[PDB]
């Protein structure tokens, strides 16, 4: 594999073997008073600041140098330029990778097969704006002539997580907008419980699916149509209550959607990089097109930062490099995203797809199997909640877990004269300090003595009360979680993932690994129908099917 | 450390070293048509069946025998009996561990300090029953004489995750009950957004906290009381609108609630094992006391299963052992919980606390520092959602990830004549089959051939289409997700966690690891006030504080 054969990697690895055990965060800060200054990036976007403080990491000047050199010798600069220019860097599918084009506010032409994609991008954006005016103003009428009060996005994966996460995060920007609902699971609970809260007269469905043949999405869409038609009793009324985000004109028409309300996107828009496209319709409907444009503008700002900035001070590049250090040298399986923001409660889940489906790969560009780790398992819950759930293990378990802590300085809800946010900030700060510093036996001993512990109880409790510390974190602090700043933040992680994939020599933009489960599911589906025993699989699959057939008739 | 010094563990590890490379799931299944029958448990609870199918794991008869021998040698059965009889097995806090007493439907005596706890457990349950009747019937009136429409649980961690996960999971059982809301984060967004949708006249607050000193919960409760009193203007009206669930009567009184308006629990109820106690009040209010009793009863059934069943046929024991195999022999950092059930959408998040806070430990009963792994990182999203997010990595990344797949046979919403559930089941079944089976180079080659691919296109695409398989899963399938069955499932995992903690020689029931973060946050709190530079910490904490102060008053 290219990474393992790379001399900059081998040097980094040998340095780790010889010196990593020596690295103590406490000592690193003690030896260097400029540590925060030299291991952080204060980004002024002109729409707020983003501070990426990576100083609480197990790195020094040499390590960062070794890491930047690796990025260079793995071709990160060339690959990035190739992405931005419309080159077909999705090499297994032979496709361009152009989520950057979707938010290319500068409108500098980006060509795919000799043709600028910007006119088409902007045409769909114009359609989205017009759509939003019609719906938000109440001008768009339902089949009984009433304004729309609820929007229901129906989609899976990239058609669901992005719009969900962003509408949750930008909820304060939704005054005057319709309520937004997300249906994704094929589990009939999801659509059934959504529809129970809705009126057919005032509900508008967005069916998000490029092919318009996605089984889960289309099944959900058809169930919605059936519920709708029970009330409307007129097939021509479907066009007032269903729109599509798709390129399959024929299938969309067949469903009963006016092809005017089919908003297009392109094969160079990956599902997990799609919220910036027509797929963001539910976002624009919820918060308004102006706020949607701001979100796009924030991403564009970060795209430019990533394109133009030298690697040593390039935010997504440094985030990528620190990850490579933890993944390929320390062997850390996971990466935690810990946003101290209740609005960002689905941020971690979003990057589970964005990161894991991108870089959960094992075949390189040459066709060779990797002989090293690739993408990590991404997880997290918002702070402070996580502190009362799993931080016990982060502080005192047996796992090394790189954590990104994120927070806005300014809250959307400065209640009680800022008291809640003061406490939230203090916890954000205290946790990374605690993870770094720990608590020494001498510090814990004084606490037990003051608590009045006997000699034997003291000695028994002492080791339990010690925190070893030396647990590395990033702290990412930003002025306020506005649409612009959120856009920047998402793009930053998109570009982190990109850099990591190049360094691993893998394709961040395909998803061949979802195919087998889809194939096998299609085979099992019709086998479940009848009463006959299924014997066509391994004994477990057969045994599980037998149990299902037996238990589905049981009356409880 | 006891585990690594144990000869049965040494035997298991050595066997793994010599032989585990030769374990191939596809081949195990082909060679043994009895595999499912011999590596699965079909439990009949008399209120539904639970099938625990562990056949798709990297084990054979010998491995299971060695694992069972290890559990015996690590004293699992004696430790279990000690838990059940009220021995103070939480040795660092010198406390009993008696969540099993909370659901002890048999009412057999369990003594702490020579005194049966059962009378007090049942007294509180009776008070819960009485209160729920008064509220749900509409008899309990607010300060303006209106029935209660909204219940708001305020609490965090163990006082939040259980009630939240259970009311979500048991949502079909809440018809006619009041709406329930969960406020947990200190982040002011959480309470602000919740209060925005409520009327003080018709809202009942439940303040849930073991200590009643938790910063987040007390601050939230004080904000709620301030909001309430702004409307009610009558301190005596607090008794109609606030109920406390605590062990700390004095702090409850201090906050401003009379013990009459307090439902108590006991120090031997760990926060993360507390939903079965007074803490489950919001569950009982939402779904009714009868359904809450059925939840307790299901846990009791599983308690009795765990207590009375030989190790080699004991469900939580076998799950625990498989985990030990993957954690301590294969070195897998994580464990994924993947319920194919939208109602169970918070099940994984609950067990992040249950598992990680219990077993994220590094000191043994002897005072030894472990030289082996302890608790895993728990994560997951419900299927099919998680399936469209991160399964790419599970199938084709570079991590071994033990997964538990869970599904009810019978759906709560059999819409479209069962079509949605049929598809859901097919996916549940196909994914584990796929993870087990994979797709060999020669199989993918033939598919590409049949697809009309050229030898040129075929050979470049081929390796990307290969699934190595041999990825182990558990499938846990149950008749229906009723309150009883859910109670049995939660207890099963509680006991898996217990068995693992015993085998690791750690205390599953303390949490010293959350203390440091709380202490450092209390120090940072006053430093945030005013405009002066903070220089008291490391340069990163100092620098983040400076950024916060600088950016506080930026008018975006």
């Amino acid at each position: 594999a290219a990474l393992t054969r790379n001399p900059q990697f081998q040097k980094l690895l040998e340095w780790h073997r010889a010196n990593s055990a020596n690295l103590k965060l406490r000592e690193l800060f003690e030896a260097d008073p400029e540590r925060f200054n030299n291991f952080s990036l204060n980004l002024n976007t002109n729409h707020g600041h983003i501070l990426v403080d990576y100083s609480k990491n197990l790195v020094n000047k040499e390590v960062m140098q070794m890491l930047v050199e690796l990025a260079k010798s793995r071709g990160v600069e060339a690959a990035r330029d190739n992405m931005f220019s419309g080159s077909k860097i999705n090499y297994t599918e032979d496709r361009a990778v152009l989520h950057v084009a979707l938010r290319n506010r500068s409108n500098t032409p980006i060509k795919v097969d000799g043709k600028d994609v910007m006119p088409e991008v902007n045409r769909v954006l114009d359609k989205m704006k017009s759509f939003c005016q019609r719906v938000r103003s109440g001008d768009w009428k339902g089949y009984t002539g009433k304004s729309i009060t609820d929007i229901i996005n129906i989609g899976i994966g990239g058609s669901d997580l992005g719009p969900l996460m962003v509408t949750e995060a930008l909820k304060p920007y939704s005054k005057g907008g319709p309520r937004v609902w997300f249906v994704s699971n094929i589990d009939g609970t999801h659509i059934a419980k959504t529809l129970a809260s809705l009126s057919p007269e005032t509900s508008l469905f967005i069916i998000a699916s490029k092919t318009f043949t996605t089984q889960e999405t289309i099944t959900n869409a058809e169930t919605a149509k059936e519920w709708f038609l029970e009330a409307a009793k007129d097939p021509s009324a479907v066009a007032k209550h269903f729109v599509a985000l798709s390129t399959n004109t024929a299938k969309v028409k067949e469903f009963g959607i006016d092809p005017q309300n089919m908003l297009e996107f392109w094969d160079w828009v990956g599902g997990r990089y799609s919220l910036w496209s027509a797929i963001g319709l539910s976002i624009a409907l919820h918060v308004g097109f102006d706020h949607f444009e701001q979100l796009l503008s924030g991403a564009h700002w970060m795209d430019q930062h990533f394109l133009k900035t030298p690697l040593e001070k390039n935010a997504p590049v440094l985030l990528a490099l620190l990850g490579i250090w933890y993944i390929n040298c320390y062997g850390c399986e996971t990466h935690a995203l810990l946003p101290y923001d209740q609005y960002m409660h689905r941020f971690a889940a979003y990057f589970q797809q964005g990161d894991m489906e991108s870089n959960g790969k094992y075949i390189t560009k040459s066709g060779a199997r990797v002989d090293h780790q690739t993408g990590p398992i991404v997880w997290g819950e918002p702070g402070t909640n996580g502190q009362h759930a799993f931080y016990q293990l982060i502080h005192q378990g047996t796992k090394m877990i790189p954590c990104d802590f994120l927070i806005p300085v300014q809250t959307q809800h400065p209640i009680r004269k800022g008291l809640h946010h003061k406490i939230l900030l203090a916890n954000f700060l205290a946790q990374t300090e605690a993870l770094m510093k720990g608590k020494l036996p001498e510090e814990a001993r004084k606490e037990l003595q003051a608590a009045g512990k006997s000699p034997e109880d003291l000695e028994k409790l002492l080791p339990h009360k010690v925190f070893e510390g030396n647990r590395p974190t990033n702290s990412i602090v930003f002025t306020k979680l506005t649409p612009f700043i959120l856009g920047a933040l998402i793009a930053m992680y998109e570009h982190k993932i990109f850099v990591q994939g190049i360094m691993w020599d893998i394709n961040s933009f395909d998803q061949w690994g979802v195919e087998l489960g889809k194939q096998l599911a299609k085979k099992i589906e019709p086998e479940l129908e009848g009463s006959s025993a299924v014997t066509s699989h391994d004994s477990s699959t057969n045994g599980l099917i037998s149990f299902i057939k037996q238990q589905r008739d049981t009356k409880l």
